[PDB]
């Protein structure tokens, strides 16, 4: 099996070394329009292979030959109209340029927004729905489940979260489905707590920003390559990502956060939960978000952007 | 570190070869009385090292010299009032040989009846009750989870599960305490097919016997390896165990199956999760189980037994 | 990708949770014509697989027919002319029961006398050479291995050894190719102690039968496993195996212990290291050993036996 | 156990995050001068903690407080006579800072020029000589062995190599003592093609800042994590580093690239490897290189610099 990660900055490069060191693809293409930059990176990774122990052949080049016959692709190119204008260019222009080497791939969209790219790129793909779906549920439970573990002193081996919807502040969380141990977590930390973690996990993104000047990468990245390896496992994995619905939630017509099982098949199903008024509150509100970057999708096509 | 597990037949060389592959310990020692056994299999382990690449050393002894200054010890040595007679006599005894060279250890037992031989075990130490526990929980909630996945085919590392109580009967499953992605896994599963696993469960060490003849030893061996790289490695992990309860659950002075946080100072903290009335009466039914094997001991004692 | 077992005692139980454990193949199946054996250990260890954390579904068979469109079979059921009979007919029958069901699949063989068995699987199988090859020299490597590091105090994953030939005393030891983190053992272990190990190294298997009474199986079947998943991975693993040389070292038309280059193509490679006249002797004289019983078994047939 | 870690720049958080993810020591921390870098690594590598399934707490900090009682310190903050006195101020100071809050640590430089900078580094710190060391051969050699196995098609795994001296022209080949599966990789590899890969691991490094305008980080980082597991694990591996010689190769009072056994002690024996005319040749101009480099660093003294 073959995995192609478009992109080789800290992003792309964290999804190439996280699934080459997991050493079940036979190769990883690092793709990018920098010369230089994902031939070097690929060298790096690939003299760190006998440390490490992996024989996964991790490429890089400027070209999509060496991409071609691809099963998996991670898209994570990418810098509010004018950037939904910059993203909605690069995006949907890589993925073109991809999938005609690899028609028979599942994309998994790391760009943002996250959902609206997700529908982009899916568009550009001429793939069927269950083969495209965006990587952020997993980031947003990652750093929840991180932030509970580090308040209760417990391993993180033992919390487990859902969250669906967007990212920020369309990001819906579900405290009552988050447990430790199989505690929920609302046993064991109080409420005024809860809400402080839930808005930490809602701005993560910009404190890591607000830090060091720039976006995250070690765990985007892990979690990117956590969705690759249950496709290439056909493992069925339940994790939440940014998936089509077709009735489900009552959304339909619509790429957003959901819980999902991963296989072979990419999103082979979407599970329902069940969502309490606020919660389908909230999730609507989220949608209304999407939508409404729908929306400035056409009117910017209309205006030529 | 160094690991001590007493018994060298199926269920604690499993343990061993399990802590030895972690490779977090320096040593692992298995003692057992049949001379040749624990030699023979320590010298295959040793030769198999190589090939899975652990620097762990693993010994093999007939005698308690070597197994002294060990920070770890599981006990699996062990074959209604003439069972608890004599593994009462053998878990008690192994128990006094060990900590006389090992006064800072903690205990993992895994002899049956589980929660009447920790306290056993406890009794035989002299050590606080901190430092003695039972392996069960895991082991059943192991059990569980595998049932689950299979029936929703959905990854066993998206299954968590609390189960609380003794062995079998006395088990006391929470299935509104099981989660799949997160997801109560009655949402997913309707109550009859919730009940067949549940029942399943109990029985499932009693359906191995009735299979092969003899009594199962991966998943009890992996279970106990578990608790011990906890232990190892002050993880913090969440898990159930046979523990001492002081007034948790409205227990007390008992050892019985409880959440609890396991790190470096043994059970560290026992969990109160929130049981419901019929949860309670199910506890409470374990409990008196539980009481009744403890007033069987002293029966026994004062018949010269 | 499936991988079946034949034989589910110690030996292919072990080779059959090993290859689980790596969570590369989507199945084992264990077939053995034991009733409930299989079924038990299949069941033990698809309990153990949350704890563990592995997807491969272990399945348990008396049937051939859960086997069927398998990759990988290694062959381990089997017990000097009483035992080449005997286990002639055991393995060369269920050769014949697997390969009529898993005609692409590729063979590793785990029986005594093993260059012979690998020989009779091969002829029973109607497969070309390449597909058939038998576990000895990983297992007698990482023996010899280990007791270098053992001798040295040095990490097992720093010392790489040679060894060709068949088991025990027809064994061909390469001290010289033989290092410890690139340096040359002989230039750290002097000569009499090099022979001492060579020594215990040829003995090992009765080494272990006249501690314990009965053979080993952690080293062996993680031997096996180890071939396995180099077919699995694709990964050109350089490995000492029992396989078909065409004029390689001189020998021809002989399955025989020698460094192969393992992938999804079974032996790609046979490697062709120098030898000098001493080590051509040795070898010559295992070759004569392996025809010897050659000649043997058509005796055998010739007699109805 | 407590690893800091000095400079958070890509290699200082690729040897963070690496010994974070082996799950062995409880707690690593970063530090830097650059205000909020180190914090957000940091945090970003604890939210990726779930998703990998490490407990390894990783800080980030701009001061020396948080790293006392550190067992293990990995210095690689760091950019002739300009780079030498300018390294030597940052590797002397810090070490400096370093050690007065943990003086029972063991130190691994990683910063250029690196046998120098590891003299540096001793002379600052108090310690005796097995307690500080250079990382460099590991890297050396991982670079190697990637290209032997690329040039094969082997797998890593199975290739072993040697490198001593110092780095770029001063390195220390030793083809001879370098193995594919055992077998000596001149047998294999033809001398010109031996030469070819000699020069591209001596210039390995400038390859890659001439490809992507900066230098390497994931395999000097994999290499340094390697080197820090020995300690923490005490597993005696036999790795070339730059160490103290006392007498052997007939150099003295010298730190130097050599193999050497690393445990729990920091360098607990230099192994001395026997070298022809032509290495020891080799390995005098090397040595002389490191005493002009060493002469250097007094006359940089002497005029203030």
């Amino acid at each position: 099996m073959k995995v192609t990660v478009i992109g080789a900055g800290n992003v792309g490069a964290t999804v190439a070394e996280c699934v080459a060191r997991q050493d079940v693809a036979k190769e990883v293409v690092m793709v990018d329009i920098k010369d230089g930059m994902p031939q070097g990176k690929a060298l790096d990774m690939r003299e760190s292979s006998p440390i490490h122990g992996f024989d996964t052949r991790v490429t890089g080049t400027n070209d999509y030959g060496p991409t071609e016959d691809s099963d998996v692709c991670i898209i994570t190119a990418g810098l509010r109209d004018d950037l939904l204008a910059k993203n909605t260019e690069i995006v949907g222009g890589v993925t073109e340029q991809f999938v005609e080497g690899s028609p028979d791939s599942t994309i998994i969209v790391v760009a943002n927004p996250l959902d609206v790219m997700t529908y982009v790129a899916y568009e550009a793909s001429g793939f069927p729905t269950n083969r495209v779906m965006g990587m952020a549920g997993v980031l947003d439970t990652g750093r929840f489940r991180s932030f509970i573990a580090e308040e209760l002193d417990v391993s993180v081996r033992d919390v487990q979260a859902l969250l669906m919807g967007g990212h920020g502040d369309t990001m819906v969380p579900l405290p009552r489905y988050t447990t430790v141990g199989g505690i929920p977590v609302p046993q064991l930390i109080d409420d005024a707590r809860i809400e402080e973690i839930v808005e930490r996990t809602k701005g993560a993104g910009g404190e890591i920003v607000d830090l060091m000047g720039t976006s995250a990468w070690y765990a985007p990245g892990a979690a990117a390559a956590e969705m690759t390896e249950a496709i290439l496992k056909d493992n069925k994995r339940i994790l939440p990502c940014a998936a089509y619905c077709d009735g489900e939630y009552g959304l339909d017509d619509l790429f957003i956060g959901v819980p999902v099982k991963l296989g072979a098949g990419g999103v082979e199903e979407v599970i329902e939960v069940d969502l309490d008024a606020d919660e389908k509150a909230q999730l609507k509100t989220s949608a209304g978000h999407v939508h409404s970057n729908l929306d400035d999708l056409q009117r910017l096509r209309d205006e030529g952007k």
